[PDB]
């Protein structure tokens, strides 16, 4: 009914690194470590970090998926708003429905839970190139949090599952979002607020 959001780094050390991007206004996506928040533009590329103190075995694998963030609404299915789900940007793999999207990765699958209906996209665990330390996917935010009819200014988590090759939990992370205009100002914004 509602998905777990308990950070478990489970037996292979599992958690996410976000790069310091800072907050000008020019800047498109940016964490607020504060916050545990990701500010993005819109359909923009958000680069997450994964990082584990063990490789995992193969087949291994790396879900993402959106809830919302307060109880009221976290039974709801976090889908894209009235009209972005029809405005034909389909990168030929994610349905039009998803919020998230995964960027530059054929092996990326999206799933339409037949009993929860929830919407997430999962690639497979892989290594990092040699000379890096982490691996990097790039995500995409495919609506606005204002949009009416979808979001509706209702603040979202991000769920990043490792698992195994049945679906079985390895470890769990997880971060706010905000999709605006201007994720510089916003993050400068809430981080003053906080303070
Ligand atoms: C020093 N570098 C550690 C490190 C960091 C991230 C890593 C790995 C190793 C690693 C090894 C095998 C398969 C996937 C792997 N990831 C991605 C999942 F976090
Ligand atoms: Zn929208």
């Amino acid at each position: 009914s509602v998905p777990s959001q308990k950070t478990y780094q489970g037996s292979y050390g599992f958690r996410l690194g976000f790069l310091h991007s800072g907050t000008a206004k020019s800047v498109t996506c940016t964490y607020s470590p504060a916050l545990n928040k990701l500010f993005c533009q819109l359909a923009k590329t958000c680069p997450v970090q994964l990082w584990v103190d063990s490789t995992p075995p193969p087949g291994t694998r790396v879900r993402a998926m959106a809830i919302y963030k307060q109880s009221q609404h976290m039974t709801e299915v976090v889908r894209r708003c009235p009209h972005h789900e029809r405005c034909s940007d389909s990168d030929g793999l994610a349905p039009p429905q998803h919020l998230i999207r995964v960027e530059g990765n054929l092996r990326a699958e999206y799933l339409d839970d037949r009993n929860t209906f929830r919407h997430s996209v999962v690639v497979p665990c892989e290594p990092p190139e040699v000379g890096s330390d982490c691996t990097t996917i790039h995500y995409n935010y495919m609506c606005y949090s204002s949009c009416m009819g979808g979001m509706n200014r209702r603040p979202i988590l991000t769920i990043i599952t490792l698992e195994d090759s049945s679906g079985n939990l390895l470890g769990r992370d997880s971060f706010e979002v905000r999709v605006c205009a201007c994720p510089g100002r916003d993050r400068r914004t809430e981080e003053e607020n906080l303070r």
